[PDB]
């Protein structure tokens, strides 16, 4: 299976993308079997081993700036749905800032007999409430959560200049209508220094560098 993640790094945010990329290369889909594709989103002319590995699919992104940079999140997805459609069988988005710290495998693969879709719960409330920063599934599934979201902001981006919908919203109220087949719990979306009872599967990183 075809694995690809989403991963948006304009501006400064391409700071943290060599080590998500490491930490992906060391615990996502560790089985060989899977074929992970890495579709970077980014106005940096070069990024952390892209020389390399062709695995690395830079797609040139310009800086967006609030509310635009996760409001158009999923616009940004769509301008390559067709390369999209033909290279992978899951799509994975990922915040920025998040670092994989254990072993992550097909227990997140949506069955192709379900919905299709992932969402993750907001660590924060711990019908569940979503986060925006882990959302997924098969390809053509996550595909038209992106269509639909897009087709939400759309209405208003051009009349209204302050925006209702925030990404976070946006997701709520898709997987309000279209509850996911698998939700995962906090510990996939870990705020570095909190206190939760389980143990951070992928780590949201804070400011400093160990
Ligand atoms: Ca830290
Ligand atoms: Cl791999």
């Amino acid at each position: 299976m075809r694995i690809g993640i989403l991963y948006i790094c304009t501006g400064k945010y391409d700071i943290f993308w060599k080590d998500f990329y490491l930490s992906a290369e060391r615990y996502f889909m560790q089985d060989q079997s899977f074929i992970i594709e890495y579709y970077v989103f980014t106005d940096s002319p070069k990024l952390y081993d892209e020389e390399n590995n062709k695995h690395i699919h830079r797609i040139k992104q310009k800086n967006l700036g609030w509310p635009d940079n996760t409001l158009k999140r999923f616009h940004i997805f769509l301008r390559i749905k067709e390369q999209l459609e033909r290279e992978t069988d899951y799509l994975f988005f990922f915040n920025a800032n998040l670092l994989f710290t254990s072993p992550i495998g097909k227990e997140i693969l949506p069955p192709s007999d379900s919905n299709g879709l992932l969402g993750t719960m907001h660590p924060g409330f711990y019908r569940y409430y979503y986060a925006g920063g882990l959302s997924g599934g098969c390809t053509k599934a996550y595909l038209k959560l992106c269509t639909t979201i897009c087709s939400w902001v759309d209405r208003d981006a051009t009349n209204h200049i302050i925006p209702i919908w925030h990404d976070e919203s946006l997701i709520n109220k898709y997987f309000l209508d279209n509850p996911p087949a698998i939700t995962l719990s906090p510990a996939y979306l870990y705020p570095e220094g909190w206190l939760l009872p389980f143990e951070p599967i992928i780590l949201i990183r804070d400011k400093n560098k160990p």
